[PDB]
């Protein structure tokens, strides 16, 4: 089944974090691409991967990146569709570069950001499902399983060991 | 003409961030409301906004709050709908408290921050106009020739 | 005995900070309960838990969540008792995070905030204490003598080792 | 109508933030006293009000203070008293010095930290009051009521 | 007389820092010109204007922009030519999204990134003097002259 | 010898970090103490160390603290002589709590800061050096032999190594 | 009366800070000297000024600096007198870059740092007084009589 | 062959970070040399060596520091060739300190900053390698190859693996 939506991450190293984007729309039963997109060393295959996305019927894009995060920004400057962002976490400074390279984006061209890291990479995925299922009855009901499962999962107290 | 967009915020003092919101929804045609409802004043009445925002028909939430910014989080902790966040600019630490307190969400209830202050409050409805756009042809076309006008109104070189 | 100081939290992961408030409370001989509420997972439990607690005979709550820590703040919203806030230290941004979420509460709505981690946990049971001791002479000599050991334990210099 | 509420602060400037703490107390009805003690200035004059103050029959200390802020911890090093910390806004650090000097107290110390500024004032005072409510039921009373007119009083939507 | 310099920023309201950039070129006479271009709402504009740089005569690129500033880093990706960074001051984080959006470039691209503001502005015009005068004597004298008179100017003690 | 400089420190977790600065008082042949004193469990302690301090011959007080440091600025409250400021490095926040809660004292009350750790003691130790040299020519002229032989012992080039 | 404090600041504009510690130095009747120092503008000034500093009788050094502040750590890479360094608010990052590149010195090389603006440079002067008062037993009683002053002269309760 | 480029930087522990700026002017066949220049321990030797560059031959100066790293920007305050500066990751501040010590240059006197740590160090060389093939055709078109390799080198997709 065609993709409605893209992963794209900027490197093989950014994939230990946006596998768990991949992850979790799998399990949603969503279809999608993951692939890899430089903004800074692919900056060409980024334009045309934007520019065609909506024709292609993507209808959501999550971008991580890390340190000088351009990739999410610069996808949604080349794609009216939402692009949501994921920061990963860099060495040094630990994603707060990877942060606000991604959220501080002016007015105009929107990047729906997530938190840093996994827990981000998988917000991404259940946003994106979230958009799609305002269209997608069958999806709505997988993810309010998905919710109430959760809730459903949460003990009342914890567990006491060494 | 019912909302298809609910644009919340924790104060009055926050309409001069949020404004923007609505602002843009309005030049694109988007029907929506605007309201307070603060997460630490009203928490019942965030629960029942939340609550019953997809039944009522709503399609995305956007909610602006700064300090402790808790409304986007447990808006999105109610609903199953998108919610978008809008860190608004604080006293002291200039909107920084509101971008952690938002966008640092622990995985399974996600809501997608933007910007702080006003380039935030404006680009949560273009976004949630873009997330209309998939379903709303018509709506996409206006959304297509807001980002043309955009790109083209760009002037070649500064002026004095 | 029936409790007078809950203890929450928003997962199991949090109690490897949480445990030093609960051991405190029970070095001190205050009864409590320790409780997994989450703001963002359990919202309808965290509403009723606080909204109930004063009837229910509590006098304070040590609520302890990290990331973008809601569930102090949460808590305070629906309860009138004096709400103190641990952050938890998060992964990438080690607890400014859990920090700046549950101490920059608007006028209006309190939370006596903590220091980051385990040092925070033990002085959140060491507030409520405090707090309790003022009603309780029993409790107030106990305090006391804690107080008193901790000053008498420092040594006069340090010791020196490879 | 002796006090039992203690607002303490480091200076004169501090009580642009601090009487928002004093005048809620007031409004409250809580006895208490308002008074400057600077931990660097004037360290036996802290010593000796944090010895006294429960002999004295306070039951909670408010204490303000900004940059290297050390008023609150070393208050709460002379006394078995709640003491709740108020960062002052700094003049080049917006108060975030202020903020880790007050909240980030080892363990075996306690002080309960409350926002940068006005709104932690205000909120140091909510919280003495929520402390003194426990055994005090007409204080309890008048602190629900200010509950329930905070809440009530949040307007639906906002204005123009 | 073909421009050798080309300064690029992102908004007209970016020119209240990058004038500063402006002037001192014209200062040292090095041919040059003055563009707005921005990555995000002229994506096109950009890529063109970096893919050409070098075949049209430019040595080096001076780009400047504000808040998630992606403007010098997508240059950068476009062209071998040195690529030089101005974190324009914005309002909330005052320029600190800008510094780190702009200098955390990964090993490959290169961006060489000056100071925040004004001062960044003007030392990226004066790096890209430095350059070109590498190859251009001319110029290599006019600037020994401008750092011999920065250096002289400096008084020796302060005025009341 | 009778001690001119004190070296005063929180805890037994800070002399990881004060050793240094002892150490190098040690080389330079400066008589001192080394003393466990906390501004929090052992205030009264404090006072009277700060207060008597003068009186007993210290020239110069060196303090170690780290978390919401206090003890240097409460030292300096009660004491005429120099004090000397170490940012002990902190688990969450790395030391950044340490450093802003010695050096923004405000005017009237200093403390000299030296940086967070292990380079801030010895550099704390060799400015209370700088300072002792000053009536002491002795000293003063083992001070320049440690520069100098600071100064003749970095060499041209690296080292290359895997 | 030749001078035993050297106050050397980068520019004018540093001095409607260090003017601070120039006045406190007057106060206390301690002869000094207030220079302009610009480590990146006037290096070879900085290298002779920092290297004579000893022979000339000076015995502790006060400098500021804003923004990359390198001229405090210049001054101790130059001579054994103690170095005491203020941090200069500068207008982006109100003085954090200040503070780091001051007081950050890795080991065998020291500068003595007070905090961010005025505060800092009044301190640097009375930690200049501190210093000298070990070996003149005059001004360590004038430096008493300027604690005990500042100590006294705060007043019980604040001001309306 | 004469040096084109001088690599400096503070101390031995610098290079293994500063390597990588080594490594690329080889790869790129670019002549230079390698130093280590401490601005704190030998200021002198730093006056010299920027004093001299131009004369030398050299064309640009690439220094890495950490913690207060002032080499970078004294090194362009005695001369007019470019000089770019790589911020060393320190221990507690994750080279925080080391970025704004070197970015923050007032204007008049500039330095070409690059990212924390080895990365910042690969693009100095890489900046350096950009700014010499202004004049030397050879060198441009062994750039250009770098970086069509760089770009034919990024894979459409990522590995899964566990
Ligand atoms: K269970
Ligand atoms: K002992
Ligand atoms: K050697
Ligand atoms: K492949």
């Amino acid at each position: 089944s065609a993709p409605v939506v893209g992963i794209i991450m900027g490197s093989q190293s950014d994939f230990e974090t946006m596998r768990h984007a991949d992850a979790l729309l799998t399990e949603l039963e969503i279809p999608h691409e993951t692939l890899i997109v430089s903004a800074h060393r692919t900056p060409d295959r980024l334009a045309d991967y934007a520019r065609t996305a909506a024709e292609r019927g993507l209808n959501v894009i999550i971008a991580g990146a890390g340190g000088a995060a351009h990739l999410p920004g610069m996808c949604a400057a080349w794609t009216r569709l939402p692009v949501l962002g994921v920061p990963v976490e860099s060495r040094a400074l630990k994603g707060m570069d990877s942060l606000l390279s991604i959220v501080q984006m002016p007015g105009g061209v929107p990047v729906g950001t997530l938190a840093i890291g996994a827990s981000g990479a998988k917000n991404a995925a259940l946003l994106a499902a979230s958009i799609l299922a305002l269209y997608n009855p069958a999806l709505a009901a997988r993810l309010e399983t998905f919710r109430a499962l959760q809730t459903a999962s949460v003990p009342n107290s914890p567990i006491t060991e060494d």
